[PDB]
């Protein structure tokens, strides 16, 4: 459950085991509710303008023992589900959204369970829709360019 | 088409102004009739913009070591020329509190670059906050 930063936002990386019973279903676990709740309470502590996008990923594991037809479908539902819980716990739907990246964005080699839980992680990306820099470039455009 | 273009980068807009059009002789930092109106032109935009914008007037120079004048090395010259530019805008409107100057085919190296930006720190604060309630 590492936290990573990039120039455009903060990323909260959570493996499959911390949210679901397995990496190939949208079915959640026991400790789920308490952990998501913790993250929900934290989110609640951010500016009311910060956007929170819940992105889901999957390994490249063949879909058999499950019901889904794409790793995109699988990712969408898991992300959807985590987005719903965040809400059930108080986060504002207006600030939320969910996503799916399928299987083509791994974190590492799917050689060891641990790493495979990473590739089926949920990612909570935080950010905003800053447009000043763009607001400025535009103004200057019309006047000078 | 009377001045220089607007360049844009992820962190702000750039307005490159060749000194060979701003300043009398390359070895100098004296403004002029041709450049005043355009510095006045620029000054109005800075005024129209949301005061949370800042303006850094930054100076650039070639290699030509022209020591014949008072100025010593390249830095002094930029510093000097970036300052003169950053001052005309003050007498033309732009409130002294948004202006900041600095010093860094050669006609494409001798300019006074106007950098439009802000100090947007929201992503920072977001990470500030998340870093706490998580990691060991």
């Amino acid at each position: 459950s590492v936290l990573e930063q990039i120039d455009q936002g903060s990323i909260l990386k959570l493996p499959s085991n911390l949210l679901f019973e397995n990496a190939t279903s949208d079915a959640i676990n026991q400790d789920m509710m308490l952990y998501i709740e913790r993250i929900a309470k934290i989110i609640q502590k951010l500016p009311k303008r910060v956007h929170i996008n819940v992105r889901g990923f999957t390994d490249d594991t063949p879909l058999v023992k499950t019901r889904f037809k794409s790793h995109y479908e699988l990712a969408a539902n898991r992300a959807y589900r985590v987005m719903k819980v965040l809400i059930q716990y108080g986060v504002n739907p207006n600030q939320l959204s969910f996503s799916s990246y399928g299987s083509t964005n791994p974190i590492a080699p799917n050689d060891s369970l641990e790493n495979r839980m990473k590739n089926n992680r949920v990612e909570i990306f935080f950010s905003t829709d800053a447009n000043d820099l763009s607001k400025i470039h535009s103004i200057l455009d019309n006047e000078f360019n």
